[PDB]
């Protein structure tokens, strides 16, 4: 609604649905994972405000994109895993116009991935409980 | 504006068809590996059909019907005789899932769309299908 354009989810159907909405600027991704992808935080902004969301669970080692001046989001990638009868992200990645990052995680399964020819992301929607269970984007012209 | 993919290898010659204002329909044509697409679609008054690809194998036709939209695209990417080319297509709409068409496993891919449709198509093509990659719209 409102127009937009929201692709994925990629992963399982476990966990709690989350939907961030779109943001006017995020400003960092931190993964965590360890065998597989326990969860992320997304710090964005808003107003002058700084948030930092975090879904998923308190597991894992965490993985940093700090997105710099002129940098924005091109691509994410991962593997949909079977993990202790849990269908999760087992590895994610991003790709920006500057540099690709990752992925992070350590269990193969069925890989999905998103290169995006014209456009960014703008946004993230999924579901979480233990482990990070589903991810998908929001996209908008870039 | 929002372009996603193309999906598949480097090899035949770019084709870009840009956004429809509505697809018509889509053929699939597929043997062992996806030879091609037909799109048949209006575009600013006139009603038009490209053809993307190669035209060996066999058509398979998903005509959309009234409030039926493309929601979705998943496939395998394939090493046939060294052309690395889609080796297995498939399409959602909103009523259905199709496919997939074609007989040859490589890697996945998979574009479930939550909100908004697919109104073109992008990629490359020789003999057969090299990549494909979509144009994405808002719900209307
Ligand atoms: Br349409």
């Amino acid at each position: 609604m409102n127009g937009a354009i929201k692709v994925g989810a990629w992963g399982g159907n476990g966990g709690s649905a989350f939907d961030m909405g779109p943001a006017y600027r995020i400003i960092s991704v931190k993964i965590f994972s360890g065998d597989v992808v326990d969860g992320v935080d997304v710090t964005f902004t808003y107003y002058g405000k700084t948030e930092t969301r975090h879904y998923g669970g308190s597991g894992g080692t965490p993985h940093e994109i700090v997105l710099q001046e002129g940098e924005y989001l091109v691509g994410m990638a991962g593997e949909v895993a079977n993990y202790h009868g849990a269908v999760v992200l087992g590895k994610l990645g991003f790709s920006t116009n500057k540099k690709a990052y990752g992925p992070f995680g350590n269990t193969g399964g069925t890989p999905f991935s998103l290169p995006i020819a014209a456009g960014k992301i703008s946004g993230f929607f999924g579901r979480g409980g233990k482990f990070l269970d589903a991810i998908g984007v929001y996209l908008e012209p870039a």
